[PDB]
């Protein structure tokens, strides 16, 4: 007999409607392969998440370029957008591509995402590289800010909690990456600090966590995704996606931690 999957959905359904919007999950425990998953295959606006990718696939353009990483991009003021809080601090210095990327990912800068794209020939350079990887439902559109806007009926800058989470699994632990490249990955994830109340949230202190946030401002529109490496265990790979459908309907960090722990709870 496989899996009631009716009493798995029904807490999510729950949160959902104090939330006031949709909530999607997936989560994959890579020891039994057991999954969790609601509205998991429905789009949701991806918002800075894509940048967790953009890391990858700048990982993934190092390999044929070597130090790559290690090469200042000097940048002018023209680079610059608000949320960009590391390259607003080297505008008179420019950062490597290292640096841009641990930025990206740790503390969702704006402008060093918008710097990294230009390096893979734009947005559409970073859906290239998710298709290369099996990945038919991720679509990054546009830059910074306007992927933010998270308008109810766009598919542009979408994908879904699967896809996300199915993504992130090849990138972070299977060998779509050479191995320096997939450490460096998870080292930029496990470094992220804009996490904490989210996945982390849900997550006992004593196991190591590598997430990439998304919060889009408007729509209910916020997000997170992680593996999470339980001591002894095989890791889990998970992502929790909400959107809403008013303009000021709340994202809620609180809502995005109780769905992951149900999630979380849920794998066996
Ligand atoms: C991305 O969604 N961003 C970047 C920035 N940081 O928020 S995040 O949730 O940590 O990713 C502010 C909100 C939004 C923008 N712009
Ligand atoms: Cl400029």
């Amino acid at each position: 007999a496989t899996a009631l999957t009716n009493l798995v959905a029904e807490p999510f359904a729950k949160l959902e409607q104090d939330f006031g919007g949709s909530i999607g999950v997936y989560a994959m425990d890579t020891g039994s392969g057991a999954t969790v998953s609601y509205r998991a295959e429905e789009r949701f606006p991806l918002c800075s998440s894509f940048k967790g990718f953009l890391a990858a696939a700048v990982l993934a353009r190092s390999q044929q370029q070597a130090g790559l990483l290690d090469t200042p991009i000097r940048y002018g003021k023209n680079a610059l957008v608000p949320w960009s809080p590391i390259s607003e601090k080297y505008l008179t210095t420019g950062m490597t591509v290292a640096e841009l990327s641990a930025a990206a990912v740790q503390y969702s800068d704006n402008a060093a995402a918008n710097l990294l794209l230009k390096e893979l020939g734009g947005p559409a350079g970073l859906t290239a590289f998710m298709r290369s990887i099996g990945d038919t439902t991720f679509r990054l559109d546009r830059w910074e800010l306007e992927l933010n806007s998270a308008i109810p009926g766009d598919a542009r800058d979408t994908s879904s909690p699967r896809a996300v989470t199915e993504s992130l699994q090849k990138l972070t632990l299977g060998s779509a990456l050479a191995a320096p490249q997939r450490q460096q990955f998870v080292d930029w994830l496990k470094g992220n600090t804009t996490g904490n109340h989210r996945i982390r949230a849900a997550v006992p202190a004593d196991w190591a966590v590598g997430d990439k946030t998304g919060t889009c401002g408007v729509y209910g529109t916020a997000n997170d995704y992680a593996v999470v490496w339980p001591t002894g265990r095989a890791p889990i790979v998970l992502a929790v996606y909400t959107r809403a459908p008013n303009k000021d309907d709340k994202h809620s960090e609180a809502v995005i931690a109780a769905a992951a722990r149900l999630a979380l709870e849920g794998l066996g």
